[PDB]
């Protein structure tokens, strides 16, 4: 059970309680089938249910269908998410933060009414596309060329590791319109892709080590046709557009490993008080007590950091350095906390009948996915050397 | 050099910068001298100057000349003083908190009026006497006993590890008044001991690896005739007074590790931007940028943790688990950050001309001071075993 | 490429090269399919091929068809087999040490002549039964009753976590004959059961996070008739063979983590030179170089530790504390090395298409299998309380 | 004590006990005073005794009174010396391996015949000059010029971090005779500087954080006439000596942290059994036992690694990667071992009355005094990029 020490207001505590009472019996009781089969049978039904509660538009205003709240509520609702089921935790972050908010913050009035009323209401699924096989860390070195032939841009190339690939209806794909410019950041341009366009196609879904349930595949572009009105931001100026959502991504996705740590704690604490060894409960031994103390301290340290950074972001003070730091620290702590939680179960933490191994495989994503720790360390270093 | 992520109000921000300009001219330039001489010559003058600023009774009510603020302001002042000088910060905390809070929470109407004015004004120094040479963590096994000689208490025994021993004019000493009770805790009772009483003396100031300049000695009680009116709390109720102050001293002293971890960064970052190696500044190498990023993220996480836990205790919801967890995490992270901060200076960090060695030696105290790193995990674990 | 720094004889190097050549042709390509399907159809054929090489009874006397080599060569073979497939390595460790090495040290002449030749030639598979569903770490608290009538023992009860269960032909099952004895340790008796006895029914295989391909099932004994000649050790004093087997099983099993670290290094080090980022190979970045340095140093330190401890056991300098220490250190280092190896690949380490995901799930077993990691710390700590 | 696990053959184990007894009867009761006064009054007598005992010049061949043994004996002697007194360990390492090894390897017949007879017996002190005030890690960027005038070399520059500066009678100082070469490494040249030459002087001793007692000061060169016969190796080829000797220096100095953490454990283990709390010895609690297990495992692993690497170099298999890796791992482990040892003592470990405070300060030198960990990881990293 979570306490009010996190600094949440009455409305935020009520929202957390509502998420806790709603995710149970609907999501969590079926995270083990999703993990075993890597498929969500009622994904669209669950998305429609989420759209009714307004969690998809937690940051978007009520004008377009959202709730009109801040990023603190987003990082809060993304901690309840991925807690009951870590599998579907990445899909919500890729839908709301990566696609909806990107159109809300850097979109025009025309584009802000065709896709967002569909995405916020859960009718369509959104996703972001920047990575590619030749550029997974060096995002400014893309190879997808975009040639102009009037009022339509033809995308040609290939991208990899696109979250929610086979099921997203609106995809924000970044492409290079000027591959001959000396500054690599001046050639990138954002585009809006909709399912059913000619030339666009999705490849086979990947069988990832962990986080199975969040669909991911390969995008193939062969003589595409996107109108000029679907350009997100401005042409040859996608540098600030790209590296603005990547910061809110690190800020909001930091709640992911927080939910994983909360889940492994809610699964570890009762188990240590029911399992007995050497005539006593295993929870009374000093080593298990120290493990629980370390896990609780790490969770409480990672939870207050992200929440305070989100509170600072909701007033005008934003920094990519802190947004990367909170998520890298959360992932680095969650990996060790999942390791300790598997260690506390012994033999039972190894079989697939317990979510111990699942939470371990899920925790490893945030360290390599959505930006590796090396990239974040280099960003913090460059931010420290600039001053 | 701090950031607004802490979420402190404008009034709390004023106290942050007020102590910043004061300590950098009154305490910072003499930190090396206090460390190498192990004697604060201006101790009483600095205490009176701080009492003029109102930071001593910052948690005391406004009736006795205090400030009336909360624990967060005391924590931030402690952090600033520890950043200026870790040795003086420990003494400031162990005086202000461990005397004024203990007197206002359990002292009667007469004891508060008698001692608090001159304690807040800086004329009287305070200290807490709970540890013993044979009982550091096991405080319930103390050997100091008290016997009722009519309307008087004859205290016999010794106390060890007392901060500001020879300097404190009013000291809170716990003494066992009964030994026939089945529970060992039911015999401990708190007493107020003044300086100069018959039978009270100090042996000698001891030398420590770190925190040099903070006076610590051994208390010797030889038939000390403490009056019955100097009893703190009630008869045979000292453990409830001790454990209450024990949980609060861990939260307040958390700024010490925070102050040291802020000072190592304030001294390290400007150094990497000056020294050059292999034809470029050392701050541009990835191995240094990664360490700087790790240290900054750890410092910010610990600071947000402490600041959020402090706010919860002012609302009226305090726990003993969180108070031990925050200080344990802060001490460990400050030690691990100072370890890298000394290495970042290379050969220059291994000499006494730079305060990095002092920052490292002062960081180890909070892992073996104000409790123990091992007993904190035990207290945290026993909280889950009781639920 | 292994270095001669390990301090091995020429014959040991030749054996290592022969094992590397044999496993690369027969086991290395199909290593991924065994993990994907959790089945080894060529198990008996591969076991026969190993028996033709003499590595199954490498620690057994030559009179039974074994090689008569020391524990160092056994650790070498374990590291080589775990280098290609971790599950096959665990199976070989459970076969050659838990069953074969147990009979040569505490079995009679007839019991050895009856079982060892088929176990060495690959005809019979060996297994050990210590763990129980209600006693995983506290093996002394086993409840398997072994009451006897005449010249037969009536075993009744279930045991869990039996490696090579469904495929084993000769199994060593520890049972408790006298449950009312005051000494809890002096009530265990080891019995040598075999496939075909009425009442020995094996359960289905267990799906686990790693080591896929090793058949682990629950044994069920219901009024089985075990002859009085199939007794390992002495009656009512089976605790001594149980701890003698436990002290030496942790030494040979240390090659598992060593083989996994060798595999992840031989997969990462070449991969860092055939991957490009920012116009350069990823292996030239200082952070990746530091990761390589840490992984190489940890692998080398653990390997030298295990080798020097194994060589000491060949001259009678055995110690349970050293074996627990080496197995704990090897598991803890292999876990971190497998975690770091995935980060070096980036995204290509989070999919089943690359073996980086398999080696991590297999390395986690060594921290909970064959004794919990905390139990190892307790065993090591109790070894200093008697000096 | 020690175990035969290290594989120490005859004439090596007896030397260990001999050194232990010698240092416990001579050096052990003086380490505290050496660390306190930052000086070693009995330096010349100690060096004479070491020369008479045959430990000085252990690696030197048997021509001038050397022992002619392998590096393993030197490693264990350095380990024992650092275990007795860490401050004297750095001086012994700089004397026996930093100076003598360069003389026996690259020194010609007439050169080594003049200095070694007066250097092995303990008369002269052997110092080394590589780093500079503006070049700590970038040793090839030295600015010490050496102009050639007939058969005389005139050096004009400054050095820093010179161990045993004012006491050394012969100093191997690298000078850049050609500042106009295309490769920066081809310009440096090693020269044998002797005390008493005109234009040579030394500054006052440095006040370091740790290693108090090992003299270190700045070297001053002003028109110092160096004879042409005092050249080491060949002209413009000084890099092929410095780079080839720095690996052996890092290898031999790796025994320092080994003996440091050995003394840490030898002081911690009896204290955990004598000190009692909560009605029993503190050494019986699970946390203390786990810390003891971790420290013992780390010490044994590092010792076995260093010994196995030293055995390889005795057979003619030297590598630059392993020599840096072993000392890096040893220092990084000894730091944490000293931290845990200080933690296990509690409050008593914080005062300078116990040697636990010196162990932490001495362990930090091997991370910055023998090349930083970053440079070591870079050297290890570059070893893989060359394949
Ligand atoms: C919502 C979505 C985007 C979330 C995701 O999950 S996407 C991430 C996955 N792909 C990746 O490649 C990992 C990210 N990669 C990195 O961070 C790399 O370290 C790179 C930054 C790309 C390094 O490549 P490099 O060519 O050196 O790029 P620079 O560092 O020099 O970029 C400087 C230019 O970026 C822009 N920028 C930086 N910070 C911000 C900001 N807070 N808001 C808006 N714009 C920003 C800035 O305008 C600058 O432009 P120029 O001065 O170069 O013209
Ligand atoms: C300046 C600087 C460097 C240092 C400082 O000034 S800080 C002071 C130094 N700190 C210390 O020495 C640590 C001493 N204490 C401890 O470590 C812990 O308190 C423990 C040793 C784990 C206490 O354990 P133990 O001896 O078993 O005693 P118990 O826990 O069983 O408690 C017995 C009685 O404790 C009292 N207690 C415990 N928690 C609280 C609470 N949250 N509020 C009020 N009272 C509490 C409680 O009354 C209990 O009594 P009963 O249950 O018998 O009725
Ligand atoms: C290979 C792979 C596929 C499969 C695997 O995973 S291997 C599976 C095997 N490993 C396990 O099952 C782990 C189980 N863990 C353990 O057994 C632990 O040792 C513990 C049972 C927790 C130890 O706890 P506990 O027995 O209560 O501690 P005690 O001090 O009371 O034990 C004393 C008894 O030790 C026994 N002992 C006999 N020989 C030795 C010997 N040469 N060295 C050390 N101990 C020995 C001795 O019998 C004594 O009991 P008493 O009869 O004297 O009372
Ligand atoms: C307290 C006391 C007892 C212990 C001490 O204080 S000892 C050491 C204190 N001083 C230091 O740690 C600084 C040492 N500095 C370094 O090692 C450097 O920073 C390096 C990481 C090697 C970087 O050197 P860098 O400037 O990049 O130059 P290079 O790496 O290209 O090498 C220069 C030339 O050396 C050659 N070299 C490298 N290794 C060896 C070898 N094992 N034997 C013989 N020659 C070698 C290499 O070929 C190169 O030649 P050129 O290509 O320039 O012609
Ligand atoms: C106002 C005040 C100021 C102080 N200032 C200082 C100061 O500046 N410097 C200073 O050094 N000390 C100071 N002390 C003393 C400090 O409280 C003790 O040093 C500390 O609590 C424990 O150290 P110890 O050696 O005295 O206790 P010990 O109990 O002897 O500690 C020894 C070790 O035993 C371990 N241990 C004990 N019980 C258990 C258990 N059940 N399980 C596992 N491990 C256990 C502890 O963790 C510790 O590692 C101060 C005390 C007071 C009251
Ligand atoms: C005989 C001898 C004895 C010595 N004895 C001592 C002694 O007793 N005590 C002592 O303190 N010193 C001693 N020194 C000096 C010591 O060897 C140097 O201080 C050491 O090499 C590190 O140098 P620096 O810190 O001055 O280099 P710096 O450049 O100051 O190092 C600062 C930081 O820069 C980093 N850095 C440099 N290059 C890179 C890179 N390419 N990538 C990433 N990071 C980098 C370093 O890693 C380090 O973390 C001695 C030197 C010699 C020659
Ligand atoms: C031949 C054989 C082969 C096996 N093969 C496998 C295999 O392939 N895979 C597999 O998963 N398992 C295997 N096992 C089971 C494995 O040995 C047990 O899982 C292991 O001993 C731990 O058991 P447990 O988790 O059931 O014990 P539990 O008691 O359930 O352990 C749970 C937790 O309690 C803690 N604990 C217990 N006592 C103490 C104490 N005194 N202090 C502190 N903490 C304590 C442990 O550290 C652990 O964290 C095998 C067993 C045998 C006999
Ligand atoms: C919208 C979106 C969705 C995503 N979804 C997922 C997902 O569902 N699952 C997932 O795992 N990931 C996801 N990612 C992360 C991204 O796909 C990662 O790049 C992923 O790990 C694929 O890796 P890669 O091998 O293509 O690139 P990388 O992860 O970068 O791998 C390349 C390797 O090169 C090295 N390298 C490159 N430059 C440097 C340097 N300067 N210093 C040191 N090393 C360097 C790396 O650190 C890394 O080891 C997503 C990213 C985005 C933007």
């Amino acid at each position: 059970v979570d306490d009010a020490i996190n600094g949440l207001s009455e409305e935020q505590r009520q929202l957390r309680q509502t998420m806790a009472k709603f995710l149970q019996e609907h999501l969590a009781p079926k995270a083990q089938e999703i993990d075993r089969s890597n498929e969500f049978k009622n994904l669209r039904e669950f998305w429609k249910q989420l759209g009714n509660l307004g969690v998809l538009g937690i940051t978007a205003p009520v004008q377009y269908g959202g709730s009109g709240l801040g990023y603190l509520e987003h990082v809060l609702v993304m901690e309840e998410i991925s807690r009951a089921s870590g599998a579907v935790g990445l899909s919500y972050g890729a839908h709301s933060n990566l696609c909806i908010n990107q159109l809300v913050r850097n979109g025009n009035e025309a584009q802000k009414e065709k896709y967002l009323p569909k995405l916020i209401s859960g009718e369509y699924i959104g996703a972001l596309a920047m990575s590619e096989p030749n550029a997974g860390s060096d995002v400014v070195s893309m190879k997808l060329k975009a040639e102009k032939k009037g009022n339509h841009y033809i995308l040609n190339g290939n991208k990899f590791w696109i979250t929610n690939g086979p099921d997203a209806d609106v995809l924000i794909v970044y492409a290079k319109t000027d591959l001959a410019a000396v500054p690599a950041s001046r050639g990138i341009t954002a585009f809006i892709v909709e399912k059913g366009m000619p030339g666009f196609s999705t490849s086979k879904k990947l069988d990832k080590l962990g986080m199975r349930g969040s669909n991911t595949c390969e995008l193939i572009f062969e003589d595409c046709k996107i109108p000029a009105a679907n350009i997100l931001g401005h042409e040859n100026k996608g540098v600030y557009v790209l590296m603005s959502g990547l910061d809110l991504a690190r800020l909001v996705l930091a709640g992911g490993p927080l939910g994983l740590m909360q889940a492994v704690l809610d699964h570890t604490i009762p188990y240590l008080h029911v399992r007995e060894a050497f005539g006593q409960k295993i929870g009374h031994f000093q080593l298990m007590q120290g493990k629980m103390a370390d896990m609780y301290t790490r969770l409480m340290a990672c939870r207050q950091y992200v929440y305070n950074v989100a509170k600072a972001c909701d007033e005008g003070h934003c920094t990519a350095k802190d947004c990367a730091g909170v998520i890298l620290y959360s992932a680095e702590c969650a990996t060790q906390v999942a390791l300790d939680g598997i260690q506390c179960f012994g033999g039972n933490g190894y079989i697939n009948d317990f979510p111990m191994g699942r939470f371990l495989r899920d925790a490893k994503l945030y360290e390599i996915g959505a930006g590796t720790s090396e990239v974040r360390r280099l960003v913090i270093g460059r931010a420290f050397n600039a001053d």
